[PDB]
């Protein structure tokens, strides 16, 4: 049909955000190490329909936070955004593009395929500048937000300096079963506990 | 330099903007859009609002200056001074732009993000010919009541829109920095739509 079509991959913003501030960063890096949350990130961004592959799209600084031994993130099309990029694909298969608009156009011309595999989902994986722009892009279909809560001792609280500029009243939180349907995986329900943190996996779609 | 916008709400197709020193309609959500847009700035930045002397006088004194924004008022009779509240009383757009630039486009150590020209008709009709204006933010207002109740207006834009081109909605949102309703909004006997325009070239 013409409503909620399938002519391009769905686009998700996926982030882990500290409540209530939507804090995401401290001194240029991630303020917590949540082992199972990072497993969820890998599992979700890698899970694709048979014979498909997903993309991960990120700002240049977030790319630079990934240890070199991890690059490019395995099993996914990696796209890096930098204003001076030349919209080229390098010898490692990494896409270096100058805007989200430019990479979306290039993928469409290639039939949303990457090395003879169709794309399933496109995930925007950070960082702050990219999230603050793309929350306004009408093409974004949903948010995958891990809501992170610090429950430890006051001395151990994370010292945050970077926050999402997102208006969640423009979005609506979905039922857990809808999250599972979208990501293609069984997902823990409710609060998960690790160390000094609790966290919950959530999915949001546009309001109204 | 900061980008410069003319921001206006105008009745279609006459481009009427006022009647007897007030707006011809009472649209609470449209006024909130104006407030949200003109106040939305990058962290540590501030926006300016530039207006003619007569529109300044229409703001109730208790609400002057418009909070959270650098207020500039144009009157041929101003001495180019900054008052105790930080209000810029300037004699021309020229003079205030040259002063802001000599200050590195900063106000109290905050860089200017955007400069908004907020009316009224005399300022709009002059400044739409100023090469420094980058875009128009036009709320297109439509009267949708009965013919017997159609509004009277006394003040109008004189704009040649053939010199401008309307942008897609996502470009409006990116510029103003906010998620903005698309298409026609309804309040009472009026519908209205938020639009953005750049120079046609
Ligand atoms: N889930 C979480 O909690 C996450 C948190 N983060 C946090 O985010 C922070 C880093 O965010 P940030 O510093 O904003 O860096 P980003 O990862 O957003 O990369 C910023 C760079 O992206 C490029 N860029 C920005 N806007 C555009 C554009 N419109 N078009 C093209 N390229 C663009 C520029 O690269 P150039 O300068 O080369 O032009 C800019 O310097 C860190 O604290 C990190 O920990 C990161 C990911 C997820
Ligand atoms: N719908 C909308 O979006 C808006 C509607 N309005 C409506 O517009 C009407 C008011 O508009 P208008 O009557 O045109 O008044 P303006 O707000 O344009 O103020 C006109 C005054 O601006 C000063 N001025 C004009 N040209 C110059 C210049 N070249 N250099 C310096 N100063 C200058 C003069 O002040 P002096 O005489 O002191 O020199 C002049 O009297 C009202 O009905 C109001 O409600 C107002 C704003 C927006
Ligand atoms: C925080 C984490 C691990 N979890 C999550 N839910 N969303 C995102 N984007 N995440 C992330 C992924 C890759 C990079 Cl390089 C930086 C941060
Ligand atoms: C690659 C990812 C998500 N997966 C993993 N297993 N370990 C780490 N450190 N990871 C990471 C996390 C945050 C940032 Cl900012 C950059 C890379
Ligand atoms: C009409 C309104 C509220 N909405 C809009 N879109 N543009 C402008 N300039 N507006 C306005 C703002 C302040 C003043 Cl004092 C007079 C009119
Ligand atoms: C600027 C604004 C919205 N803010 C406020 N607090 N009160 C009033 N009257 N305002 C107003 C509305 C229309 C016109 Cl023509 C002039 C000023």
């Amino acid at each position: 049909g013409s409503h909620m079509m399938s002519t391009r991959p769905k686009i998700s913003l996926i982030v882990a955000a500290l409540q209530p501030s939507m804090g995401i960063g401290a001194k240029g890096s991630l303020p917590w190490r949540l082992k199972n949350e990072m497993k969820y990130f890998k599992d979700v961004t890698s899970k694709a329909k048979d014979g498909h592959i997903n993309a991960v799209v990120m700002g240049r600084k977030t790319w630079e936070l990934i240890p070199e031994r991890f690059r490019p993130l395995a099993g996914r099309l990696n796209v890096i955004l930098s204003r001076k990029n030349d919209d080229l694909i390098d010898s490692n298969g990494v896409y270096h593009f100058s805007s989200f608009d430019s990479v979306m156009k290039h993928l469409e011309k290639d039939s949303f395929r990457f090395k003879d595999m169709p794309l399933d989902k496109i995930f925007i994986i950070g960082g702050s500048q990219i999230y603050n722009l793309l929350i306004l892009d009408s093409r974004v279909d949903n948010l995958l937000v891990t809501q992170v809560h610090f429950v430890g001792e006051d001395a151990d609280k994370p010292q945050m300096d970077t926050f999402l500029d997102w208006d969640l009243s423009k979005w609506k939180r979905l039922e857990h079963d809808k999250l599972e349907q979208y990501v293609g995986l069984d997902v823990p329900r409710g609060l998960n506990e690790e160390g000094s943190y609790n966290y919950e996996y959530t999915m949001w779609e546009k309001a109204q």
